């Protein structure tokens, strides 16, 4: 069986999973897992690309501490309540990869300057359906508030970092989009603590 | 089959897993997964308690970006190269829980003050074999350098935070140990952004 969601639609809500809640495997599109505070602002916890899994806590009775939102139009595949061996192995493989990527995020938050973390965030997003190319340059669809959620910062600080990256020539910014001009330069920032 | 390691022994090294590398399930003791930089200093990525799993990347040919060290004497159970369904489900359950805990760590690093994160770190460690009780108070075996690795900070900043917590009466510190005096107070700090 398969289920579809339009960009912006809420797929899962935080809390103790309901008895018929299901985990999902992404077939197409991008899913964003995020923590939302009492003021309605978010912190992106993980991006799930095609082939990835989320909502796994429903298989184990574990509390869901995040919202699962459709970043783009998505087509999902609900997992059975009792995944067979091969599906379970694929789930485990992806949870292992996800945990390692979370480790990398922890490393960045603990040791990397915001400007450098933003460069990494921009490159990461450039590998998703939220980006494409215009005039031969990668163009990302992302507002400053979304970028703030991506690097775990606030609008003002992000706006200042984006402005500096723009003035230096790494990117161009406007109309809810970011155009990447110097990919090699951004990669160098992303790989440095700053 | 079962294997044992003494406190301080390296269980796994970072890099591409060897063809006979195995994942492990902890039977007794505490295992610490940590990232180590070029200067030999660490950032703790995850603590694995009895029943937990680590080294899972060996099951999937994924690069290991951490060292697996025996925090205390440990007894481990190597997983077969092809875990049966029930073992695989337990592994997945623990990777899911581990990922959720990583999400919480990301939230703390992005929104919580160091003093408050230290309170959380102290309480977390108090639930492991690294702690016990003396004079009716929890006493944690942890040097300032280890605490720095636990909260992703540096020795100096940790020393100052520990000194303030001590002067205020939350803890007592000395001889590589931390004595928790006000558990309720520490919990309040741990649950607040600061």
């Amino acid at each position: 069986e398969t289920v579809s969601f339009k960009a912006g639609d809420v797929i899962l809500y935080p809390g103790v999973p309901g008895p018929r809640d299901r985990a999902y495997r992404v077939l197409e599109g991008l899913v964003r897992l995020e923590a939302v505070d009492e003021e309605g602002n978010a912190l992106t916890l993980r991006l799930v690309r095609p082939g990835g899994f989320f909502g796994e806590e429903a298989l184990f009775g574990q509390e869901r501490i995040y919202f699962a939102e459709a970043a783009t139009d998505v087509r999902l595949e609900p997992l059975p309540e009792n995944p067979d061996p091969e599906l379970l192995k694929d789930l485990a493989q992806h949870l292992s990869q996800g945990l390692a990527e979370a480790y990398r995020r922890i490393e960045r938050l603990a040791t990397q300057r915001l400007k450098n973390r933003m460069a990494a965030a921009l490159l990461e997003l450039s590998e998703t359906p939220l980006a494409h190319e215009e005039e031969g340059k990668v163009v990302l669809k992302a507002t400053h508030d979304e970028l703030a959620a991506a690097v775990g910062s606030v609008r003002e600080t992000v706006t200042k970092v984006i402005g500096e990256l723009a003035r230096e020539g790494y990117i161009r910014s406007g109309y809810g989009k970011i155009q990447l001009l110097d990919l090699k330069g951004l990669k160098e920032l992303a790989e440095s603590r700053g």
